[PDB]
């Protein structure tokens, strides 16, 4: 459903070097995706891949050669390679998500231009005059002005998945400048959400000289359009392999059923991180289980995590910490109130665990979207299990009828983790469908063509 008369850049490829990197860019790897299938234009994919003899790199490409293909890869040798990870995720993420003493800041932010400079490199390599742009999220802030500086009059388009941070946090960042400048490149920019988007133009308005209104940041004697379009799923995918009895989800979630017979099931996965929430919906959790003894011996909060980066190591010994009270004080032999996957689950194995779920509970802190609420949602579809969501996370921006709730208000988490358990069947039914024709009102194939399609709108 793209309209017909594309370079999708990226942090990383969606395969590592040994393969499938589930490394969590699902929603924009199914944009990718649906691009790389196009019959219109075909894509071609710029990204860089630190993974643990130069046509030997021809190695890793003769087998990382599935794609459209003819992907193009960027490629930094050094020892330590972290180091290319380390200016975007211990500097812009954690001032980005409202959040290490390091006095290497330099080294980070010299290895932050090099990665962006070979970004560039490459794509004026492999560039035709007339293409359309689009660059994602926090390693490529400096791009867009490298190429309209490199570029004169090139429709450039760049989408935001992180939040972005209000001025008060913009302005801690000593090259805040460069990274504001560097986004007022592209023509149009997105974001996930309203605020973030206010944030940006308040940036622009007060970092730098910019004159800005609601939707334009106007600077150069050039006009920049700025947007709030909340990315989607792959929602036929999903539903597809949720519910298709070849994947065998079915076994898997009738086995489930068989284990957790008699029990309610919570289930939930997000990265172990500050900003995701765990810590707050095992407090939530504990004091859920502190206030009804009714649902003692019966609730199973089925928690599966993702590694992070650093300084989550606190927040791994914290979650664990609440775990193990949580396990030690209302636990047996027989129950487990409480169970912790850190290991990489299947894709058909999560899947099946979000249908068999009898609740989903999104905590976040801070996010710019949730894609597991919206993948419950789709897998609920028929079972109707409702869907607690934070009040701070993105996507209570676009599920405005979803139950709703303040992570940081335990007592009230529980309150509401009481309430949705004890819903009437139509009440679970109606809200289920509203959520999930709200969901398939935004699919990723209509998001990512409406963004092209804004993007090319605005360039004229």
């Amino acid at each position: 459903a793209p309209q017909q008369v594309i370079l999708n850049v990226m942090t990383s490829l969606p395969l590592q070097i040994i393969v499938e990197t589930v490394r969590g860019n699902s929603a924009l790897y199914s944009s990718q995706h649906f691009l790389a299938e196009n019959k219109e234009w075909e894509t071609h994919l710029i990204a860089w891949t630190g993974e643990l003899e130069d046509k030997s790199k021809i190695e890793k490409k003769l087998c990382d050669a599935s794609g459209t293909p003819n992907i193009h890869p960027v490629w930094l040798l050094r020892r330590d390679q972290g180091r290319w990870r380390k200016y975007a995720e211990n500097v812009l993420w954690p001032v980005f998500h409202y959040i290490s003493d390091g006095k290497a800041e330099t080294d980070a932010w010299h290895d932050y231009v090099k990665f962006n400079e070979a970004y560039l490199n490459k794509i004026k390599s492999v560039y035709k005059p007339g293409d359309i742009i689009w660059i994602h999220d926090y390693y490529l802030l400096l791009l867009p002005q490298l190429l309209r500086m490199e570029f004169p009059n090139a429709y450039i388009g760049f989408f935001l998945h992180v939040p972005f941070p209000s001025s008060e946090y913009f302005r801690c960042l000593s090259k805040r400048s460069q990274l504001l400048d560097g986004m007022l490149g592209a023509d149009k920019i997105g974001f996930q959400s309203d605020s973030f988007q206010r944030h940006f133009i308040s940036c622009c308005a007060r970092v730098l000289g910019c004159e800005v209104n609601r939707d334009s940041v106007s600077a150069y004697g050039t006009t920049i359009s700025v947007e709030t379009l909340p990315i989607g799923i792959d929602t036929e995918k999903i539903e597809h392999d949720a519910f298709s009895s070849e994947l065998g989800v079915e076994e898997k979630v009738q086995a489930l059923k068989q284990v957790y017979k008699g029990k309610k099931l919570i289930v939930g996965r997000d990265r172990l991180d500050k900003v995701r929430g765990v810590i707050q919906k095992l407090e939530g959790f504990e004091i859920f289980l502190d206030m009804y003894p009714e649902w003692r011996e019966t609730v199973v909060l089925i928690q599966v995590s993702s590694p992070g980066y650093s300084h989550s190591a606190n927040v791994e010994t914290r979650v664990t910490e609440i775990i193990s009270r949580i396990n030690s004080k209302y636990g047996n032999l027989n129950h487990t109130p409480v169970l912790h996957y850190q290991m990489r689950v299947a894709k058909e194995e999560y899947l099946a665990l979000l249908r068999v779920a009898d609740l989903a509970l999104i905590t976040s802190v801070r996010d710019g979207m949730n894609t597991t609420s919206l993948e419950f949602v789709i897998c609920q579809k028929y079972n109707n299990s409702p869907l607690i969501l934070s009040e701070f996370t993105g996507t209570a921006t676009v599920l405005k009828d979803a139950i709703m709730v303040n992570p940081w208000d335990s007592v009230g988490v529980a309150k509401t983790i009481n309430d949705a358990l004890m819903l009437s069947t139509k009440e679970k039914v109606s809200l289920e469908s509203k959520l999930y024709e709200k969901v398939l009102s935004n699919t990723v194939q209509n998001w990512t063509s409406t963004f092209i399609c804004d993007i090319l709108s605005h360039s004229i």
